[PDB]
């Protein structure tokens, strides 16, 4: 589990969105595994605006933050999980690291701010849904 809280927005994995998220929906995209809902309070996270390929992510199944090198956001085939059938997921970055299903939502950050959240993974992999192209998260 986990979310990004920027401005009056809450960014979560679409497959972990709650009824309150869906009742206060701003934007969602199944192909990216992302959903954004509105919040009453303002958040503290800042979004990175960059092309970094190195950063640090939180792994809840280890209670640890790990430094990683990651690929640029791309369209990558992803195998079935409990939330989606095997399918192409867009705007996805891969790194070598540990990821179990409940690790979804952990933040990946670089020197500029938040880069994305955990969504995919397995056999020494972990995939992140990028948010650096969502420029509207910085306004309204
Ligand atoms: C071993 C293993 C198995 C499953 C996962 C996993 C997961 O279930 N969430 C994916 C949400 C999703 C995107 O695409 C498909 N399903 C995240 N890390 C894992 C690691
Ligand atoms: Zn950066």
């Amino acid at each position: 589990s986990g979310a990004i809280y920027v401005g009056n927005y809450r960014v979560v994995n679409r497959h972990l969105a709650t009824h309150n998220d869906w009742a206060n929906l701003v934007w969602e995209d199944s192909s990216r595994d992302l959903l954004v809902s509105s919040t009453t309070a303002q958040g503290c996270d800042t979004i990175a605006r960059c092309d970094c390929q190195t950063g640090v992510y939180y792994c809840s199944s280890r209670r640890k933050h790990y430094p990683v090198s990651f690929s640029k956001p791309s369209l990558i085939f992803v195998e079935a999980s409990e939330y989606y059938p095997a399918r192409y997921q867009s705007h996805l970055m891969l790194a070598v690291g540990h990821s179990e299903p409940g690790d979804c939502g952990g933040i990946l950050r670089c020197q500029h701010g938040v880069v994305g959240i955990v969504s995919t993974g397995g056999n020494g992999l972990v995939g992140f849904a990028d948010v650096r192209d969502l420029l509207w998260l910085d306004e309204e």
